[PDB]
């Protein structure tokens, strides 16, 4: 079956066939669309076919499909699964797997960079201290003094589900949030629960507005342990504005390395529950969402006041005006400090080119419109006008429940 | 099943059961979601009619009553004998209001019950249509104090006597392909504009020429008519600070009236059902004015603001965008012409959504269309999960008449 996708701005129509290889469900039925819904131990049986599917794709990609090497590997894995209930991926297969989970991530607008990914094999890791060392190395390599490099560190795969490796932090670098008795919040509201766990686990919180959280790491299913990231490894950018000299006095700053650490990487049926990965920020993530979401730093008013905008009525679009200035400030500061970052215009224009390229060479590009379109200036970015098809391909990155809700304490 | 919807900003959760009453397909499947796709017999009729009459009588607290039963049989006998049926005035009004209520892509449905319905089912000629339309335009405009309304022309019979308003909107600007290769006016209407010329209209070749109405009655060929200039309210666009703005020579019409859709009520199809409300600022300022394939004015405005257009990272497009939208809202409000900003409108929709969830069990909404084209996440709807599904009565898209008409 062929599915057409049209761009209402250029009239360019594309044809998708890749979706035919979609296996997982979407949450939508022929009667209801759940497109705007945030989030709608395997057995030997359902494992080998998943392993086979993957190996077929791997060998096909290297132009060795049907080869003796291809056939022996399948036999090798089958024997391994029947003999151990699981199997180990070759280094090359792991790299290939990691790159494709990224390539297949329908909610990522930065996939034009999918082939450039440094993969760190941490499958020989056995303890929390070990994980800490691996994570420090990842942070330093990826930061690269501001010239960010995409990377991912892969810890031991899940086995019986009782010895899972997990990074309890949602991101390797993030600011603490503290609920005050008066009901207000100091720091990042998004991380209040995790901050409370860190404190309960022994962390001495400086209780400031931008405290870098400590790492809470779980190795081989054991109770998590706290570690402080060497401060000198944490690159941060003070936020100032090119024209507004009072902006810097708002006391704002952010970290330069965005690294998602709470997702699950699925490759050939295997589950990698600890797989922190990082790239670089698209400006709006910080300037629109992290700073202006009502449930995040919520700085719109305070900024609007200093600009002395007419905040008496919404029709003055004072929120919209303050929003642009803030985002101008984020880009300006990062560029000035020579810390990699991309604005939403460049990022979306690149995605459209990546997407068209993918349709031609791969026959498709699963994309979540709701997530791809930036949180500000939507229609003035090309992705807004682009029809998209969302479906799930493996390898992939999946959400997984927060560990404190499932962990069996020892 | 019973689906739940969460607002990630307020944590508030709502349970949807109304979707269980959906009937038409969504275009999506368990393997693929098409949420961002602009457009994914007597035996067939009675069940549809029954479904409608049932919900109607239920709304008037007379479900299962003799009246309910009587009406059901009357319509039943009418379909069997005449292969179709006529709605009572009360059923027509209820149907139109509910089509709006069910329009998943409309952010202003909190106003759904306040709709003036003009029954034009007695219309027989194109001239009759023109008269009905002028009256609608005048009633809705109301000297700037806009009132929502819809005019319903005769329903479909054998598909060969369909009433159609060829225009996409009652009021819209023409577009012409110039020698330069460029386009004069609204690119979105180039094609329709040519069918008018190709039909007789004497295009003024301007940047903002109000198009003539191309009305089709009883399947006959469409006729042209000029909407009385004095009935077309327009607003010259100026900025409250940039005195140079007025020089861009921009203006827009005050009455947004969709006229190319099809109204479905109890199986019956009303192929000519122009309806109107009032504008939400961004529709004009963001889409009509800045869409690359529309008036595409960003650069011009940017230049006059004197900002660094050298690099995209200076966000000159975003700055210019905000100003253009401040100007649209400013002008309409200055001339006392009804208009709502995206902040106010989305806040209202969230309120409506909550009312609909507790009183009706849900509210079908298309996130992709509900979220404004600018400042997405600073509006509450961005953080509001929404379930999209089709409920009838409904407003449907339909083929442009010139691709089906047999002259
Ligand atoms: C090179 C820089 C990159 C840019 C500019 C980019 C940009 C983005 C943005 C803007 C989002 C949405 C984030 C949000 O709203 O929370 C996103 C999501 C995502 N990206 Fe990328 N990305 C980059 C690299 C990567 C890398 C290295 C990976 C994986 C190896 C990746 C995997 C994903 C995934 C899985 C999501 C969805 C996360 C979620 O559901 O919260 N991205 N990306
Ligand atoms: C009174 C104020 C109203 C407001 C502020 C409002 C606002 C909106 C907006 C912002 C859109 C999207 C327009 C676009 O992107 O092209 C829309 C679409 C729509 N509205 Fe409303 N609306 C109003 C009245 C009405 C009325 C009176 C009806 C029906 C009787 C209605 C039916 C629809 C339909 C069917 C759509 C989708 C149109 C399409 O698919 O192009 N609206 N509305
Ligand atoms: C409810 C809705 O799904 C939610 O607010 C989504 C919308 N689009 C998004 N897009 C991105 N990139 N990131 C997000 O967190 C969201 N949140
Ligand atoms: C391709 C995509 O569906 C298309 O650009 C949609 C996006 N959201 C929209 N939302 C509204 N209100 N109006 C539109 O015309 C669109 N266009
Ligand atoms: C790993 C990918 C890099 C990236 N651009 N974004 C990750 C999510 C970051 C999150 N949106 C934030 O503002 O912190
Ligand atoms: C009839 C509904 C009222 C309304 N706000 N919009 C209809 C579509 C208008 C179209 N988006 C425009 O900018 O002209
Ligand atoms: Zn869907």
């Amino acid at each position: 079956r062929f599915l057409k996708v049209k761009n209402w701005e250029t009239d360019v129509v594309l044809t998708d066939t890749l979706h035919l290889k979609s296996t997982l469900e979407t949450g939508c039925t022929e009667h209801i669309c759940m497109g705007s819904i945030m989030l709608p131990v395997r057995t030997k049986d359902q494992l080998f076919p998943l392993a086979k599917e993957f190996l077929d794709q791997y060998y096909s990609s290297i132009k060795r499909f049907g080869s003796k090497a291809h056939m022996d590997r399948l036999e090798e894995v089958n024997k391994e699964i029947e003999s151990t209930s699981t199997y180990q991926l070759k280094d090359t297969e792991l790299i290939y797997g990691a790159k494709h989970a990224w390539r297949n991530a329908s909610r990522c607008v930065g996939r034009i960079q999918w082939s450039k990914l440094q993969v760190f094999d941490a499958r020989d890791c056995t303890t929390a201290h070990g994980m800490f060392n691996y994570i420090c190395n990842h942070v330093k390599y990826a930061t690269n003094k501001g010239n960010l490099r995409s990377a991912i560190t892969i810890f031991p795969q899940r086995t019986d589900g009782k010895h899972d490796f997990r990074v309890w932090n949602s991101q390797l670098i993030r600011y603490a949030g503290y609920k005050q008795p008066d009901g207000s919040t100091l720091g990042d509201p998004a991380n209040v629960q995790f901050t409370e766990i860190c404190i309960q686990q022994g962390w001495k919180a400086p209780r400031g507005r931008f405290d870098v959280l400590p790492l809470l790491l779980q190795a081989n299913g054991n109770d998590p342990e706290l570690f402080q990231i060497p401060p000198e490894l944490v690159l941060e950018v003070p936020i100032r504005h090119p024209k507004f000299d009072w902006f810097k006095d708002l006391g704002l700053k952010w970290y330069g390395l965005p690294a998602v650490s709470n997702m699950l990487l699925e490759i050939g049926g295997l589950e990698f529950s600890a797989c922190p990965f990082s790239g670089w920020y698209m400006g709006t993530e910080i300037g629109v969402r992290d700073y202006c979401d009502n449930s995040r730093y919520n700085i719109l008013e305070e900024v609007a006041k200093k600009m002395d905008l007419d905040m008496r009525k919404t029709s003055s679009l004072w929120k919209d005006q303050a929003l642009v200035e803030i985002n101008i400030a984020v880009l300006y500061s990062f560029q000035s400090d020579k810390v990699t970052i991309v604005d939403h215009h460049s990022a979306t224009e690149s995605f459209i080119k990546h997407m068209e390229n993918e349709y031609r060479c791969r026959g498709g590009c699963p994309a979540d419109w709701v997530w791809i379109v930036p949180p500000m200036s939507g229609s003035i970015t090309p992705v807004f006008h682009q029809e998209m098809l969302n479906y799930r391909l493996t390898p992939s990155f999946e959400y997984q429940p927060d560990p404190w809700n499932t962990h069996v304490w020892k």
